[PDB]
């Protein structure tokens, strides 16, 4: 397992071109795929893919439902799991729904999902991370810019460019309650730090990029992105509430090794390392 992605090992930041397809189908079977060749275009381009009704409005209801039924259902649970602030003790986050609830693994497996990322990715796919995100008006601070695969390589030994994040919104998603901000075109480069990027690597991705993009939209709205596009988001201090499930799907050609920091793994509901059984 040669590291074709080094980073945290030089004092030295270095931005290094990507070694890895970003479509992994062939474009000349592009007419194979869910989506249309200006989706695809721009997914390549751009490193995400923002689809607005992907979803009917009563299945948006649904799983806004779903989301605060399963935290009103476990209140009292005491798991690692389970993100809660302290002192309140509210459930902000709940990773590893995609296997430890019916509903939530339906949604996971949902084929308008697994086609798109099954084209792009050019494989089968299985999750590799999931979390419902609960955001309330006024809460949630700042996410500095970070690419997801330097952290699931170095820490959680993805070995390549090879995954896709699935971000659903579960509440409307306006430019000005610290939305997710992504920087078009970074998934071409890899910036190996010293996991956060300094500015003048950000300085050049975004001069690179051409800006910062921002997509917006209803509840329901979706928005994919490859591991290793750019992204980040400003605090929240409006009331308009943030709420998200997120899904990581890793193609099956791609399955974790040893963290390439040389560390110890991270829990599974983190970064997933079963196999699918047989049966
Ligand atoms: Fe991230």
């Amino acid at each position: 397992m040669e590291d074709l992605y080094p980073s945290r090992q030089n004092n030295q930041p270095k931005i290094l071109k990507r070694k890895d397809p970003v479509i992994y189908t062939d474009r000349s079977k592009d007419n194979q795929a869910p989506i249309t060749k200006e989706q695809l275009d721009s997914y390549e381009k751009n490193g995400f893919l923002q689809i607005k009704n992907f979803f009917s409005e009563d299945e948006v209801i649904d799983m806004q439902k779903a989301i605060f039924e399963l935290q009103d259902s476990i209140k009292d649970v005491a798991s690692d799991k389970v993100i809660r602030e302290p002192e309140s003790n509210d459930i902000r986050s709940i990773f590893h729904v995609h296997q430890d609830d019916n509903y939530f693994q339906d949604v996971a497996n949902d084929k308008r999902i697994l086609d798109i990322v099954r084209h792009l990715l050019g494989s089968d796919v299985y999750v590799h991370q999931s979390r419902i995100n609960y955001k309330p008006g006024f809460k949630g601070k700042e996410f500095d810019w970070h690419s997801d695969f330097e952290t699931w390589h170095v820490e959680d030994g993805m070995p390549r460019m090879r995954a896709i994040s699935v971000s659903i919104a579960l509440s409307d998603n306006y430019s000005f309650n610290g939305p997710l901000m992504l920087i078009p075109g970074s998934h071409n480069y890899f910036v190996s730090c010293v996991g956060v990027p300094d500015e003048e690597s950000l300085r050049e991705l975004t001069r690179i990029g051409g800006g910062i993009s921002v997509p917006t939209g209803k509840a329901g709205s979706v928005t994919l992105f490859e591991s290793n596009t750019m992204h980040g988001s400003t605090s929240n201090i409006t009331p308009y509430p943030r709420n998200n499930l997120f899904m990581v799907y890793n193609s099956v050609k791609n399955r974790l090794v040893e963290p390439f920091s040389g560390g110890e793994k991270r829990p599974e509901y983190i970064a997933v390392r079963e196999k699918q059984p047989v049966y």
